[PDB]
């Protein structure tokens, strides 16, 4: 999570702003606004409004605007401060390009409120979308089917906001063992808000950071397009080495590949979810003299066609290399791939809920 060098020489596509709702949401939203870069003149990119109960725990510069609701979050006491919380965002988001409205499901924040939030920057014609966690215990999304919930009104209205980047819990706490087997769970959620605030940071970064090798791009402005795409929206990343790159041998490397877009960073998404999605961007990134062998139509005309065949309905799916200017003799070998995959569809365990709601 340390893009210093990459940072230095580069500029980030988006001005973030994060709208947390509720204790998860609010923790999520705060790190990504404490984020801290080497960005010149930007060393605080990304702000953030923290809506929540009153709360101790609540423990989580100027970047930050925090919104108490006492009650010492419900769909009642969100609209019950609707006014404050909306100047707020009139006061805190003016500069931002896009807002993430960051909250928990199946946690102590209803969708009810979710609802609202999304209601809000809707009708005040805010460009946004969601930055969902999806409970480690499954028996908590039963919460989903509770009365008052919201879940059904959101789903039906995904085409009123951008991308829904879900976030799977229980599959960043197994990166956060296997990765910390030493580690005590009391640490996962500092662990956790990082690794989803860097996630964030790295493909924002890497599509306003290097040397386009050709006409093809993946920049700020294609970034924007994607993640104002309605429905989910799941990002992926690899590293090999030049070596793996065989064309002629082409298993190998676009086993690896197929491997990450399906166990992508954030959440999984099956092959025939996959298919299903309406946008799609990659690029790859690699040292010159990588590039200059690299980049050929015999390579680039390979991943085209085995992007194409895996997300068979997008229009346009642009296959970019770059070429870091600054790569070291170290990373000269190493070739990076940053995916973007949106349009998605909910997954089965959400989607059966909404179902259930539906014949109820």
């Amino acid at each position: 999570g340390n893009f210093s060098e990459i940072e230095s020489q580069g500029n980030i596509s988006l001005k973030f702003g994060f709208l947390g709702l509720g204790m998860g949401g609010c923790a999520i939203a705060a790190e990504c606004a404490n984020k801290e870069t080497q960005i010149k003149n930007n060393k605080y990119p990304y702000r953030a409004i923290l809506v929540n109960t009153n709360s101790q725990d609540f423990k989580i510069t100027g970047n930050v605007r925090k919104i108490q609701l006492e009650g010492y979050v419900g769909e009642e006491a969100f609209v019950k401060h609707e006014t404050k919380i909306f100047e707020a965002v009139k006061q805190e988001f003016e500069d931002r390009d896009f807002i993430w409205i960051t909250c928990g499901l199946g946690g102590g924040t209803g969708t009810g409120a979710l609802l609202k939030a999304i209601e809000m920057l809707y009708e005040h014609d805010y460009n946004f979308g969601l930055l969902l966690t999806l409970p480690r215990d499954a028996e908590a999304l039963k919460v989903l089917e509770n009365a008052t919930s919201r879940i059904r009104s959101i789903a039906m209205n995904q085409e009123a906001f951008g991308s829904i980047v879900l976030i799977d819990n229980a599959k960043l706490y197994r990166k956060f063992e296997e990765e910390n087997p030493s580690a005590l769970a009391n640490e996962y959620t500092s662990y956790s808000n990082k690794y989803i605030a860097d996630a964030l940071h790295e493909i924002n970064l890497v599509t306003s950071s290097f040397t386009p090798f050709s006409d093809t791009h993946f920049d700020a402005s294609e970034f924007a397009q994607v993640i104002n795409t309605p429905g989910v929206l799941s990002l992926a990343k690899l590293e090999l080495k030049s070596n793996q790159l065989d064309t002629e041998n082409p298993l190998g490397y676009l086993t690896q590949l197929g491997n990450a877009l399906e166990k992508g960073v954030l959440y999984d998404t099956e092959r025939e979810e996959l298919e299903s999605a309406k946008k799609s961007a990659l690029s790859i990134v690699t040292s010159p003299l990588r590039a200059g062998r690299l980049y050929n139509f015999s390579f680039l005309n390979q991943m085209e066609n085995f992007l194409k065949e895996r997300t068979p309905y997008v229009d346009e799916r642009p296959i970019a290399p770059y070429v870091n200017k600054h790569t070291t003799k170290k990373e000269e070998d190493i070739v990076k791939f940053y995916s973007v995959v949106a349009g998605l569809p909910l997954p089965k365990r959400v989607s059966d809920i909404i179902d259930e709601i539906t014949r109820i």
